[PDB]
This record gives structure tokens, C-alpha cells and sequence, in this order.
């Protein structure tokens, strides 16, 4: 029982579900869904340029995910799903949380050298540098917390220290960054490959991350989330959030080398 | 030829230099010094407890090293350094860094069973720390920040409390860490520590200096260091000797107090943590006042010298605007500022401040508003640097007020007749243009003569064993 969710709204290079299929298992139902059939009009390269344009991605996919669960019906809790698409990580960051971490969530995405890689989030170390978290006390700084998770670089806080400034949030509360380094004698340069071997693994990490979050920084008032590499890592980190606790959350854009504001729950 | 230099710092059983004596070789001159008459104040178990003291310590070793130098003349060359005494840890590791590499050193010290260690850190005319961690590894790491350290003989390193230390400072980076624990040998009674004998000093010397000189490979794009040393003055001595502050630049040691660590002594003293504090204080007509004293206009110059993005991230501005006494103590007492700006009038005994629910003048006098400071000066971690008297015949005041606040800068009777405007607007922008206070007076001042009809000299500058700062290395903003 799968539903399959195409988050298509790049204009240079769209894929269809029908891209999505032959790397799927055999399918007792399936469900078609793209976000451009529910008014998110295309953009290039997966990114949005105004604040109407984002917010009328995140409406969208609000509809998209009511629609699916109506269609669905009451086998929902039954229900593998599929993530694919070329869009921002923003948009694939709060579909992940909006999400939520019960369900079954499997991301299938293309790589730079036509090799499909289907990765779960769930069971049917990946994060070397775990920094920001790892000390024992309690912050007393009140503020907002810049968590970096990425694959593919390293953290320059001064962006962070930047955004922040722009944003009007003088004080950042705390600076987490979660990077995996590539194993020794892989030929990926600075880059760290996602198999679908060790997407549970990372998800689990993440998750362990996230709630232990509000133990190091009690203090704080909500989360700015910075994503760099795949979507499925998007996809992962948006599974990880809890909003209840760790609201609000921010995904902000990169976008010519700086980073613009994209996705705030709740808007 | 020989320097007993005594650290006597400690309010309990301490040691003099008499005590030392018998335990020293023979020789010709003696030249015996004691940190206290050099104005160290006591502390118990020699672990002060305020920011303050551990300044006045800091400044009382450099006298004293000075002092010595000054007695001993040429003979500087032929010298035997001892040290001794009953400080704490860092204070120790301060005074071997101020020493060096090329000073014949010696630490004396009294065991727990009463035995008299003399631990020379030179050879005369195996691996003492067998874990060794950080540097064996090829983890080369080009991360930048700072280097934690962590020496000692009885506790093994836990990376938590380092990374506790350094995070509540703010300093959110480490490049690494670095651990030197010293295990004690097979069947030996000691348990958990390694004694430090006369007989393996020079070694433990040689195997401190070799990781500390090895450190800048290791980590190459870092900043600077942060050494916990863990153990007998002895070792403390040894460390400091290693340090080289030219190398690595930021060198702190943390002091253990209560199963944590505690900012103690950096050795480029950072006289204002963090950005630095200001306050304004405003207040006028008091009843009988010479027409009117656009405080508006003070304030725009001010904030016009004193508000951009980028340095009021650099800089807290928290005015009073027409404060009274409950206000301003209320502001002393909670903002904890480093420079007081108070605008108004005055008379030959002070301040005119805004009174009670009576809107006019409550007459504070000298006595009363130094008394004022003095009691916001109680508090921890308190020092105020700068007191900015813009107001009419406070030059008594501002002259009284140098025990307490360590410059300030009174007046002479300018009533307003616009020749004092000049100052208070180039002032502060000559200080947030990275000049020092005596500069940047100067400079103003020359500006308010140009302005005049005659040699006004409206502003006048009161400075101040262990002297405070003075104006000519007090900087506030960095360029």
C-alpha cells in the first residue's frame, strides 16, 4: 500500500511518479499525487523568490497531505509512503514534518551519476560530528536555536551569525551541527553518501538529537533549521522535528551565496 | 645566586621564606621576596574568589618579578630562581609563564607527610606523562578556536567538564583536546596519583615542552590555549614554563572551585569581557539653572555618535532618561554598566538630580552619589572603568571618585554656553574608532580649545603596588 507524494515544481528538470514507479516495490494500491496539481505554480530550479509564492507552497502542501489522507481513507496507518519530486529542501523539510514521526516515510531521489537511491526512514555512526549538544550543562540564554545538519560542508557560523542579524533575532540561543564526514578512501571529495543501508541509522540519530535538544537548551524559544545536501536528508530532518516542543521552526533558503528566509511553522 | 620568590597567598598555615631555607643549597646572595608586601591580599586556600583579586594578583606578580629584577641587577644573568608558597594553581602557571624557558627555575613545595619536594625543572651542569592523547593520533584537525589542555597527575580527563568551562564563556569552538595524565607505576602505595620527584622533574619539564611545542603542528589554524592543570604546584610551575604566549597567542587557566572550573587568569588581560556597558544618566532644571540645558541635544549627539547596527551589537547603550536616585541604582544594579554618563547641572558639591514626585531638583551631594558607586561596586565581577561627569564645577567630585572608578573626567564651571558640546560628541566617537581613552580626551579637548574664544580648558582627566589602569591602555572598542 503505497502513496506516492511528487513534489514537482522545478521548471528546468521535472520528474513525474511515473520516474518513481520502476524503483518501487509491488504495489496493492497506488496513489498519484503531485503538488502542481493543487495551485503551487512551478518555479526555477526548485525555489521560490517571494514570501507569497513560499507561502503558497506551504498551503499547498497542507492540501496535498489533507487530500491524500481523505483518499486514503482509514487505511492510512497502512500506508508506505513515497517521497520524490525536485524542489527546495525547505518545501521537503516541512513536509517531513508535517508528516510526523509515526509514519512509514521512504525518499527515493536521483543522483549526480543516474544511480536511484531509495532510502527509508525506518526499520522494515553515520553523524561523526555531533557538536553543540555534547557538553552537560543548561544554557541560561534566552533566543532562538541554529541547528546545521549537512553532508556535504562544514559549518561556517558566521552565515549563521549573519542570518540571525538579518532576521532581527539579535541572540541565537545555541549552535548545533550534525555533518557526517566520508568514510576514508571514498573518492566523493567532501561528501558523504546516503545508501538506503544507513538512512534508518541517521533518522535515529536525528530523532535522539532533537528531543535531547530542549535538555541542553531549556531556555531557548524555538529552531532555525539549515539544510545542505539531498532531500532526503530534508525529508529526514523535517521527520526528526517534534513542533509541539521545539516550535517555532524556521527553514530558511540558499540562495546566491547567502541565505534568504523560505518556511516558518507557523507562518 | 639565588631569587626565593614566596607566594604567600593563602589566609591559613602559609610559608615564609624562613620555612623554605633550610631545604635550598648554600650560596653567596640571597634575595628573598613575598608576594603579600606587594599588594596580593589573602584568600582562603589560596584561591581567590572576585575577578578583582585575581587582577591585583596578576599586577602584584609583575611587580614583583620587576622588583627582583631591580635588586638583582647584572646579576639577573647568574640567577637561580625557587618558588614557593601556598597560592593557588594558576597563580603559579602565570609566574612560570612570565619566567620563561630561559630562566633557571625550581619549585619548592611540602608533601602531605611533610617531605620537602625540590623539583628543578633544568637538567644541571621513561615517560613521565605515559598517556599522551591527541597528539599520537593523526588527527590533525584545521578547526578553528581554541585548545583545551587538560594536565594532571590525579584526575582523568573528562571531556565534559572542558566542554562545560568553554561553553559557558561563550567561546563556542575547540579545536581539540589535549590530555597528559601522568598513571603512578605498578604496586606503588600512592593509589590514583604519581608522585613528582626531584628525580623526575627535569623530564616531566622536557615532556611538557615537547607537547606544547608540538601542539601548533597538530592544530594549526587555532587560536589559543586553555590549560587545566590538575595537580601539584610543582607541575603548575612546569606548565607555565612550557607556554610560549608568542606561539599560541590567548593562554587561560581555569580555577576548580566546587566541582567546576572558573574563569581565574588569562595572560593578555581582556579588562572589559565582552562588550562593553554604557549608561546615561539624565537630569535638569534644578530650580535656578542657567536657562536651559538641551539634555535633546546631548542625547542626539550621543546617539548619533553612539548608534550604528554593527557596534550597538558591539556596545549596550541603556539611557535614564530624567533618572532619580531609585532609578540610577536600580540601573547600577542591574545593567552592571562600564562607563556612567551622567548629563546635568551642578554646583560645587555635585549632582542635581531629578527629585521625588516633586519634579525639580533632589541635591545629592559628592559624598553621597561616590557612596552611590561605591555600594553598586560590591557586587561580583564588578569593576566600573569610566565616569563621565558632563555637568557644571564637578571637578572635586570627579577627583574623589578615582579610588573607586579607575578614570574619570570631571569639569570646571562651563555652564553651557555651547563651548562643552564639542567634547561629549567627539569623544565617544574617538573611542569607537578603537583609540584609547587619553587619546581620545586629548583630542577632544583640542577640539573644544579651537572652538573657544579663549584657552577654555572646560574638561580635566583625574587618573589613577598594584595601580589600576590608566588612560593611555584603557580602550574600550576594538578597530
Amino acid at each position: 500500500i503505497q502513496c506516492i507524494l511528487v513534489l514537482d515544481l522545478s521548471i528546468d528538470n521535472a520528474i513525474t511518479a511515473c520516474s518513481v514507479t520502476p524503483h518501487l516495490p509491488r504495489a496493492a494500491r497506488r496513489v498519484e499525487l503531485h503538488l502542481n496539481d493543487f495551485g503551487a505554480e512551478r518555479a526555477p530550479y526548485g525555489g521560490a523568490s517571494d514570501r507569497r509564492t513560499w507561502r503558497c507552497w506551504m498551503q499547498a502542501v497542507d492540501a496535498m497531505l489533507a487530500d491524500a489522507r481523505a483518499q486514503l481513507g482509514a487505511e492510512v496507518e497502512f500506508t508506505h509512503y513515497y517521497l520524490a519530486g525536485r524542489a527546495a529542501l525547505p518545501v521537503f523539510a516541512y513536509l517531513g514534518l508535517r508528516l510526523g514521526k509515526q509514519a512509514n516515510i521512504t525518499t527515493v531521489n536521483r543522483r549526480d551519476d543516474g544511480c536511484w537511491d531509495v532510502v527509508p526512514c525506518q526499520r522494515p555512526r553515520f553523524f561523526d560530528e555531533v557538536r553543540g549538544l555534547d557538553t552537560d550543562e543548561r544554557s541560561s540564554e534566552s533566543g532562538m536555536v541554529a541547528v546545521w545538519v549537512s553532508t556535504q560542508r562544514d559549518v561556517d557560523r558566521g552565515l549563521l551569525r549573519a542570518f540571525a542579524r538579518a532576521r532581527g533575532d539579535r541572540d541565537l540561543a545555541g549552535i548545533v551541527s550534525l555533518r557526517a564526514r566520508p568514510a576514508a578512501g571514498d573518492d566523493t571529495g567532501d561528501m558523504r553518501l546516503l545508501e538506503g543501508a544507513d538512512g534508518p541509522d541517521a533518522a535515529r540519530e536525528l530523532v535522539n538529537c532533537f528531543r535531547s535538544i530542549p535538555n541542553q537548551y531549556p531556555r531557548s524559544s524555538g529552531l532555525m533549521v539549515f539544510v545542505s545536501g539531498p532531500v532526503t536528508l530534508a525529508a529526514m530532518v523535517g521527520r526528526a522535528i517534534n513542533p509541539r516542543i521545539h516550535g517555532p521552526v524556521w527553514w530558511p533558503y540558499f540562495r546566491g551565496g547567502e541565505y534568504e528566509p523560505a518556511l516558518e511553522y507557523p507562518w
